[PDB]
């Protein structure tokens, strides 16, 4: 069958540390064949102008 290779890790700080950017995760993947490392839009606030 098939499963998730494995689970992350805890996440990095922002690109822009205030929520229009991205944050990042590593992990110990299980087999060779799968995805060790992901990105997602930040939960940060207060954005310069």
């Amino acid at each position: 069958g098939s499963a998730s290779c494995g689970v992350w890790d805890e996440w990095s700080p922002c690109s822009v540390t205030c929520g229009k950017g991205t944050r990042s995760r590593k992990r110990e993947i299980l087999h060779e064949g799968c995805t060790s490392e992901i990105q997602e839009q930040c939960e940060e606030e207060r954005c310069p102008p």
